[PDB]
């Protein structure tokens, strides 16, 4: 009935994935219990750094990417959820089931990635368990491992970038292209498409 009716709680950053130094490495930032309290309230007064998130809500763990000063995640994580911040929840800013797309407004102490305009097709995909994988780009949306990996290995990292050699954001990791359960390829959201959604 309508005085009972629950809300859905807010995706919390609950980590980064490092890339600043010689070695990328994964980070916690907060634990279990405090994810599921900051999701409830929607007050996250941790302080964050970088460009990639490692995100969740109380069922899902993926990531998320500044780009351009909008912190962008996969719609199918994320839902219409707000993201928790210091002064309470924020709405998103960017909604598009039709590209698995969102975005909020970057946080504070957050740092973006530029839009890539190399046009090079050497890519490299950043995991949520700071692995860099080399992807050949193959067309607008898509691009090969070189070497594959069991899906196993890519799960929980939806919302993370390829980028190219120079660190431009190319595009948001979005679904990995299987068979027997061996990915072989992954599809990803273009940056350009974000960048005419912005
Ligand atoms: C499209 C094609 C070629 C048929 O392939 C696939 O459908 N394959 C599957 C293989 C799944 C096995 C695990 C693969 C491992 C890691 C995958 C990256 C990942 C992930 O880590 N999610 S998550 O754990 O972080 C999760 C917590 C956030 N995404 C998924 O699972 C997504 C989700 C779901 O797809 C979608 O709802 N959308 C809506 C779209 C709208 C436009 C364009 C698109 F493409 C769209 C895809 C199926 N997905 C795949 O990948
Ligand atoms: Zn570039």
């Amino acid at each position: 009935h309508m005085a009972s009716m629950k809300k859905k709680g807010s995706v919390v950053i609950v980590g980064r994935i490092n890339l600043s130094g010689d070695t990328a490495y994964a980070q916690q930032t907060r634990g279990e219990e405090g994810c599921q309290e900051t999701s409830q309230t929607g007050r996250d007064k941790n302080q964050v750094e970088g460009e990639v998130q490692i995100v969740s809500t109380a069922t899902q763990t993926f990531l998320a990417t500044s780009i351009n000063g909008v912190l962008w995640t996969v719609h199918h994580g994320a839902g219409t959820r707000t993201i928790a911040s210091p002064k309470g929840p924020v709405t998103q800013m960017y909604t598009n089931v039709d590209k698995d797309l969102v975005g909020w407004q970057a946080p504070q102490g957050s740092r973006s990635l530029t839009p890539c305009t190399c046009g090079s097709s050497d890519l490299y995909l950043v995991t949520r368990h700071a692995d860099v994988i080399p992807v050949r780009r193959r067309g607008d949306s898509r691009g090969s491992l070189l070497s594959p990996r069991p899906i196993s290995y890519l799960k929980g990292s939806s919302g993370g970038p390829l980028l190219c050699p120079a660190g431009h954001a190319v595009g948001i990791f979005r679904a990995a292209v299987s068979t027997r359960g061996v990915a072989k390829a992954v599809a990803f959201i273009p940056v350009e498409s974000l960048e005419t959604t912005m």
